[PDB]
């Protein structure tokens, strides 16, 4: 369960693949709650491979149906990252996460 909300620039098709070593500036934010990581906050924004299962499934099939400079608005379920074991301080179990995607990636 991945909804995409994409604010409109971009290219439309580099799309991520398998061991492409992507950059996203993602932006997390808790459904009625503050902000819990960013990599704006870093300014470090977060080299990562797909296809490791490095990140979670709530944001890992968000990165594969975007594109180039595009800027989409994830909605995580809980049962992908955290919902029945929740992380201690940062995600309480089932919490649907939200998360700011922008896809200015490499490779």
């Amino acid at each position: 369960g991945v909804e995409i909300e994409t604010i409109s620039p971009g290219d439309g098709r580099t799309f991520p693949k398998k061991g492409q070593t992507c950059v996203v500036h993602y932006t997390g934010m808790l459904q009625n709650g503050k902000k819990f990581d960013s990599s704006r906050d870093r300014n470090k924004p977060f080299k990562f491979r797909i296809g490791k299962q490095e990140v979670i499934k709530g944001f890992e099939e968000g990165a594969a149906q975007m594109s180039l400079g595009q800027r989409a608005k994830l909605t995580c379920t809980p049962d992908v990252a955290y919902g029945a074991t929740g992380h201690p301080g940062v995600i309480p179990p089932n919490a649907t996460l939200i998360f700011d995607v922008e896809l200015l990636n490499l490779e």
